[PDB]
């Protein structure tokens, strides 16, 4: 019954960028295909005088050859017609880091405790997502109340991504 068209997905009513600024800890994630951040992920959002939003993020990345590395990444966001939908150009501090362009949607947030993000990097012909990713972020590393977990579990259902998210460890590897 429930529609999986990325076009139909709901997003944050009247997104407020400055209000999202600060440190966010990823608690759980739904990885995309290929190399992705492993764990110990922490994002840090900024918004300039102009309204230009930017972010930095640390995360452990396992390189093909098995070395583990603490990837220091960079992201710049571009506004769209949808205040909660942005275009994100990212790159790493080190040259060997994945560089790219991806959609960045703020599905839901309360700005103070949690946030569900999402990106489809490929649309199937039908209109659903063939390559997605999603971050569940928390204001406090400790996580959230069974109350908010309810909400999140709900946003996840709506993104056609329930029962396929994983918990993210934080063990200070990239120093925390
Ligand atoms: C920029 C950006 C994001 C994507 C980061 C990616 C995609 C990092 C990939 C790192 C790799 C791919 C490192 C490596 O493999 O060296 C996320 C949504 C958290 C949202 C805001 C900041």
């Amino acid at each position: 019954e429930r529609d999986c068209r990325v076009s139909s997905f709901r997003v944050k009513e009247n997104f407020d960028k400055a209000r999202f600024a600060g440190t966010w800890y990823a608690m759980a994630k739904k990885d995309p295909e290929g190399l992705f951040l492993q764990d110990n992920i922490v994002a840090e959002f900024s918004v300039d005088e102009n309204g230009h939003m930017s972010a930095t993020a640390k995360g452990r990345v396992r390189l093909l050859n098995n070395w583990d590395v603490c990837a220091d990444m960079v992201g710049t966001f571009t506004d769209t017609e949808d205040p909660a939908k942005f275009k994100m150009k990212y790159w790493g501090v080190a040259s060997f880091l994945q560089k790219g362009n991806d959609d960045h949607w703020i599905i839901d947030t309360d700005y103070e405790t949690f946030a569900v993000q999402y990106s489809c990097r490929l649309l199937n012909l039908d209109g659903t997502c063939a390559d997605s990713y999603s971050f569940v972020f928390a204001r406090d590393p400790s996580g959230f109340s069974p109350e908010v977990q309810k909400i999140v579990r709900q946003r996840q259902e709506e993104l056609c991504l329930a029962r396929q998210y994983r918990l993210i460890p934080h063990n200070g590897y990239c120093d925390g």
